[PDB]
């Protein structure tokens, strides 16, 4: 299949990001990137990689990351919700490959409403609520 390069960058900023710690290049090569219409695939392949991941690192690591976007206007609200429902969409089949997503993304999701970052419609929307 063809290469979807923006895909391609987004995934290789998360795995710089994760590997690095540095959240201000994270930000900053978001921004180079020109793409606010397609944040949500930011939001969605930072959740997927939270899920598929070891430890606590990546979840907080990727918590702070989303806190900072939201809070700096970096992500719009579409943006932001369009993300998560799309990880709420495909939560079943992650959960098949990676037992024990649906407890994972609720940990995430509630983490991520104590920040202050998603709407209560947007938390009760979960499915593993």
């Amino acid at each position: 299949q063809p290469v979807n390069h923006l895909v391609k960058e987004i995934d290789m900023l998360l795995k710089e990001y994760l590997l690095s710690g540095d959240i201000s290049e994270a930000e900053h090569c978001l921004k180079e990137l020109e793409v606010p219409h397609f944040h949500h695939e930011l939001v969605y392949e930072a959740i997927v990689m939270v899920l598929e991941s070891t430890g606590e690192s990546a979840f907080k690591m990727i918590l702070d990351l989303l806190k900072s976007l939201w809070k700096s206007s970096t992500i719009t609200i579409d943006q932001m919700k369009r993300g998560y429902e799309r990880i709420y969409n495909e939560i079943p089949d992650i959960n098949l490959d990676v037992p024990h997503s649906y407890s994972v993304l609720e940990r995430f999701v509630e983490e991520c409403f104590q920040a202050g970052i998603i709407s209560k419609q947007l938390r009760d929307l979960c499915p593993s609520r």
